[PDB]
């Protein structure tokens, strides 16, 4: 819906808005909690599909970026802010939806995601960030269909 499509851009501007006060250690910290926990949820997304679905999403995810570098730093800034904002409103709903319990394991569950995306180069850490990024995009225009 249209009146749909506008709440959530509310919600993405106002979870940002809460990003505008912290710092940029904060700020680091978030971005990688946000990719950690989108990395968690696309292993465990690659489990419950096929392997012909798993190639048709992963060509998504590339001509995903192919889009981006079509881009410039200032709309690729706009954007990753976005991404990593609706993230946030996601990662809200979780900590009311589920109880102390369930947050348990996905807090260990990000925290191996942060574990394997620190052994990593630079170079593997931002094609990874980049990724995720893009497959976030890429759910997120399937959602901006309704
Ligand atoms: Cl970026
Ligand atoms: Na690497």
């Amino acid at each position: 819906s249209d009146e749909q499509r506008r709440e959530l851009e509310e919600k993405i501007k106002f979870k940002l808005a809460e990003l505008a006060s912290k710092s940029e250690e904060e700020r680091k910290e978030i971005k990688l909690r946000v990719i950690a926990y989108v990395l968690v949820q696309l292993e465990d997304l690659q489990k419950n599909l096929s392997d012909e679905q798993r190639r048709e999403l992963e060509e998504k995810i590339k001509f995903k970026l192919a889009e981006l570098a079509s881009k410039s730093e200032e709309e690729r800034k706009e954007i990753k802010l976005r991404v990593i904002a609706y993230v946030l409103v996601q990662l809200e709903d979780l900590q009311k939806n589920l109880s102390d319990e369930q947050r348990r394991e996905l807090e260990e569950k990000i925290k191996f995601k942060l574990a394997e995306l620190a052994s990593k180069s630079e170079e593997e850490r931002k094609e990874i960030k980049l990724r995720v990024i893009a497959y976030v995009l890429v759910q997120l225009e399937d959602l901006q269909k309704n």
